[PDB]
């Protein structure tokens, strides 16, 4: 069943205490509606991305927050979590933060890594809670185009094994999981619709090897990108491409999930996707400038228009830098300072208020206030 139907996905404390730096900055400039649109963004529910083991220590507070916040308001509580630490991460990437490397014991540090989050999701509190977990942004897409890669080569057995564990591991009747699967620029290319979703069933097939009836939920699409569910003015740099917004995502990649036999269940995120026309190519990702929020977490299909998406979700928190634009940083990343980027920009995770100024002003639709 849809998960996130009557459910109410938790609102995560930390992040919104980031926002009342973007409030105080709305009210210095004498701007009360502003000031009240961020407070209805501090109500909206995000992700919580597990990007490294410390972040493991974030996960029992969390819940028995959640477990509080539900016993107080009579929610059913849905904690929304990222799991994004695989061995080699971003094989691709001329850089990453991945602290795990299959040369240093990596497949198997990544297996005690979902160990440790598998105790937390244990207790009896977790228990109490229904979770909605994304698993591994920017992995198995690797192994459809960038296999041309020496470190996608060398990673792409442990992709599919590192996922089918994670999967296997997290089974459980309060638990709906959902593959990540890139987005409409990365995978909608016709060449690339099958041997994805031939991945996604591999993936769950290895995961069956190791816990027999596993399942998920689906998959996950657009986290931490811009494109829109629905455009209004089709980019020109997605011409040939059939899945030019995420809604003809799902509906073009899921024939392909029906023929192999993988759940054609999608959630979205439109955190990032309010405003279009901000990028000149369709590759560029980082702290792109004007963004606007998107369309607010909702499964109201008066909005979402079709029985294969699950939600639209907010999964990468608006505001959190996707990386420095500094020259001079230890982790410069020249996607940073792309000709559509927002410069300067802090280190990746990093508060940005200049770019959260930018997201509720360029919302759209308009945000509510909250006054
Ligand atoms: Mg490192």
């Amino acid at each position: 069943v849809n998960p996130y139907i009557g459910r109410s996905p938790l609102v995560i404390k930390s992040y919104a205490e980031k926002l009342e730096e973007t409030i105080a900055y709305f009210e210095a400039q004498g701007d009360e509606l502003n000031a009240a649109r961020t407070r209805t963004v501090q109500g909206i529910p995000t992700f919580a991305w597990i990007s490294d083991s410390a972040t493991i220590d974030t996960i029992q507070p969390l819940i028995a927050d959640a477990v509080a916040h539900q016993e107080a308001s009579g929610e059913q509580v849905l904690v929304q979590l990222v799991i994004y630490n695989l061995p080699d991460r971003d094989c691709a990437a001329k850089a990453s933060d991945g602290e795990f490397h299959l040369d240093d014991d990596g497949a198997n540090k990544y297996r005690a890594y979902v160990d440790r989050i598998v105790a937390e999701l244990s207790t009896a509190d977790a228990d109490k809670l229904h979770f909605s977990i994304v698993l591994e942004p920017d992995s198995l897409g690797n192994m459809v185009t960038n296999m041309h890669v020496p470190k996608c080569q060398g990673a792409a057995t442990a992709y599919k094994e590192g996922i089918a564990y994670t999967i296997a591991s997290l089974q459980k009747p309060n638990i709906d999981l959902y593959i990540d699967a890139a987005h409409g620029g990365w995978l909608g290319w016709n060449d690339n619709l099958r041997p994805s979703a031939e991945i996604f069933k591999e993936t769950l097939d290895l995961a069956r090897q190791i816990t027999p009836n596993a399942t998920v939920r689906g998959l996950a699409i657009n986290v931490s990108n811009y494109n829109p569910y629905k455009t209004r003015a089709r980019e020109d740099y997605t011409e040939w491409n059939n899945a030019y917004d995420e809604w003809n995502y799902v509906k073009t990649l899921t024939p392909h999930l029906q023929a192999v036999g993988f759940p054609a269940q999608f959630i979205v995120d439109q955190g990032r996707s309010g405003r279009e026309g901000i990028r000149t190519e369709w590759g560029q990702w980082c702290n792109i400038r004007n963004a606007g929020f998107g369309i607010r977490p909702t499964t109201d299909q008066a909005i979402v228009d079709s029985a294969n998406v699950d939600a639209i979700v907010w999964v990468k928190p608006g505001g959190e830098s996707d990386g420095t634009s500094d020259v001079n940083a230890v982790r410069f990343d020249e996607n940073c300072r792309s000709p559509a980027s927002h410069v300067p920009a802090p280190e990746a995770g990093e508060w940005f208020n200049e770019f959260v100024v930018n997201l509720v002003i360029n919302a759209n639709p308009p945000l509510e206030p909250t006054y």
